Parts: structure tokens; C-alpha cells; sequence
């Protein structure tokens, strides 16, 4: 029958925010995308393809769900996270905002 298979395109149940994280801190993000039979999406900060590091852990479910963890976290990690889902229906993105706060630095002892 149909050429192909049952597919829709990518759509953003739970998208995140701005969130605030102190330097030295543990940055989790969660995010849902519905389509199939998968949509494959990319993590993209400051218009570049960002890359799992030691730092950076990407996750990846058995049902589209992904989560991008970043610790510990800098000054360079707050910005702009685009990411776009491309499934065999379409395409989508989203933006996002991140905010660090910088250490307390000082001569007292936290």
C-alpha cells in the first residue's frame, strides 16, 4: 500500500527555557520529540555543531526523548541552543536560553 511507512514530522512536546546554573555546577536539559519512525535531532551552540565531551554528556532514549548534560559548566556554556529534528516527514527547531552565574569567588570559605 503506501509507499512508505507511518511517519509524522518532529514536534516538541516539552521544550525547555532559561535556566540559571552557578559555575562548577550540574546542568541538566530535557526535551521530548514525537515523529517517526525517528526523528534525529543535533545540539548546535552558537551556530556550531556542539560535541559530547567529558563535560558534555548527550543522551539518547528508545522513544525519541534527549537530554544534554553539561558539568562541570563555564561562562562559554551559557548562550543559545538550537537544535533542529529532522524526521523522514519533516523538519523542526527550537531556541532555547542558558544562564551561568559565575563562582563567589572570594577570601572567605564556602
Amino acid at each position: 500500500g503506501s509507499s512508505g511507512s507511518s511517519g509524522f514530522r518532529p514536534h516538541f512536546l516539552q521544550a525547555p527555557g532559561d535556566l540559571t546554573v552557578q559555575e562548577g555546577k550540574l546542568c541538566r536539559m530535557d526535551c521530548k520529540v514525537s515523529g517517526l519512525p525517528t526523528p534525529d535531532l543535533s545540539w548546535q551552540l552558537d551556530g556550531k555543531p556542539v560535541r559530547p565531551d567529558s563535560a558534555h554528556k548527550m543522551l539518547v532514549r528508545e522513544n525519541g526523548v534527549h537530554s544534554l548534560i553539561i558539568e562541570p559548566v563555564t561562562s562559554r556554556d551559557a548562550g543559545i541552543y538550537t537544535c533542529i529534528a529532522t524526521n523522514r516527514a519533516g523538519q523542526n527547531s527550537f531556541s532555547l536560553e542558558l544562564v551561568v552565574a559565575a563562582k563567589e569567588s572570594g577570601p572567605s570559605s564556602g
